[PDB]
């Protein structure tokens, strides 16, 4: 096995937890086991697999926000559970189910409101992740003008932050942000 090979009850499990048959499981174990030996990737192996696909501009800060996302137990590794189930929602989740993990994502503190401030930090590292190769058009061509076009059009009591709802709601409104969660395994 060489650890190649999870448990069985650990395949049952991660297959009952994911949108994953049990070979699928057992493939990505294979791969997360030839690119990461030990079973716990580290957030400097998590930045450098973003540093391959996007090799422009300086992924370090996004990178970093999406590993604490996969790091749902906080020990500062993903280990293979979370890997997968994080690669399940976000490439084969529900559009609800995707909502609710990107509201984990911009939720910086994780308690429950998204505000201005959490919104431009996560913003700010896409915007430094593409790198100025590209001219954007003028109105979204800060991290701040982008901000402040999303808390316009879901920030609907305007104390500046986003429940839950708001985002969910908000996100369901504009059919560029309905079209980009609505993806099966990038399709
Ligand atoms: O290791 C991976 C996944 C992955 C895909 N193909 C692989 C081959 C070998 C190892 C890992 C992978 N990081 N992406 C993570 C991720 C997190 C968040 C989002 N989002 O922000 O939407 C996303 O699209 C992907
Ligand atoms: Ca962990
Ligand atoms: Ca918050
Ligand atoms: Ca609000
Ligand atoms: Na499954």
């Amino acid at each position: 096995k060489s650890n190649s090979k999870l448990k069985p009850e650990v395949v049952e499990e991660l297959t009952r937890k994911t949108y994953f048959t049990e070979k699928e499981v057992q493939q990505w174990y294979k791969g997360f086991i030839k690119d990461c030996p030990s079973g716990q990737l580290d957030a400097a192996g998590f930045q450098k697999i973003y540093k391959q696909f996007f090799p422009f501009g300086d992924p370090t800060k996004f990178a970093t926000f999406v590993f604490n996302v996969f790091d749902e137990n906080k020990d500062g590794r993903i280990e293979f559970s979370e890997f997968i189930q994080a690669l399940s929602v976000t490439s084969r989740g529900t559009l609800d189910e995707k909502l609710r993990w990107a509201f984990k994502l911009y939720d910086l503190d994780n308690d429950g409101y998204i505000t201005r401030n959490e919104m431009l930090d996560i913003v700010d590292a896409i915007y430094q992740m593409v790198g100025n190769t590209v001219e954007l058009p003028e109105e979204e061509n800060t991290p701040e003008k982008r901000v402040d076009r999303i808390f316009a059009m879901m920030d609907k009591n305007a104390d500046g932050k986003l429940t839950l709802q708001e985002f969910q709601e908000g996100s369901k409104a504009d059919p560029s942000i309905v079209q980009a969660l609505s993806l099966y395994d990038g399709l």
